[PDB]
């Protein structure tokens, strides 16, 4: 599966970058690669960095909407599948929904994720 594969392409190198940073483990890099619900902060710090690495998080520490959203959405998956308009605008709406509530990024992320994924 394409969506899963490309998420992995892009973000893993991120990912590794940043494990130090949060000490994180072999296994904390496994949970944030395979998009599995962030249940320590140390995975979702890990995601954090990564996602800031990549260009989603803005110098107020928010989650890009709109058009700055779409340089990391075509980075991670490129639209040549139609399930990845309808997680643009999940990520969108998501964005909306968590930003301003969560100054710190991981919890901003576990947030949005946790968004992300019942949307």
């Amino acid at each position: 599966n394409s969506s899963t594969q490309s998420y992995k392409d892009a973000m893993g190198p991120l990912v590794r970058e940043c494990m130090g940073s949060v000490s994180a483990t072999e296994d904390d890099f496994k949970t944030v690669l395979n998009r599995n619900p962030l249940e320590s902060r140390t995975a979702q710090c890990l995601l954090a960095c990564a996602l800031d690495k990549v260009g989603l998080i803005s110098p107020e520490g928010a989650i890009y909407t709109g058009d700055d959203l779409m340089p990391v959405m075509n980075r991670l998956y490129g639209f040549n599948d139609f399930k990845t308009v309808m997680k643009a605008k999940a990520v969108n709406d998501c964005a909306n929904q968590v930003n301003g509530a969560y100054p710190d990024r991981c919890d901003l992320i576990k947030n949005f994720t946790d968004c992300v994924r019942n949307s």
